């Protein structure tokens, strides 16, 4: 699956974008 993350992907995961959320800043993780 695909995943909004903080503070980084894990590994295995590519950080392909970023999400806005809750007024905060993940990497889009997949």
């Amino acid at each position: 699956a695909c995943y909004c993350r903080i503070p980084a992907c894990i590994a295995g995961e590519r950080r392909y974008g970023t999400c806005i959320a809750q007024g905060r800043l993940w990497a889009f993780c997949c």
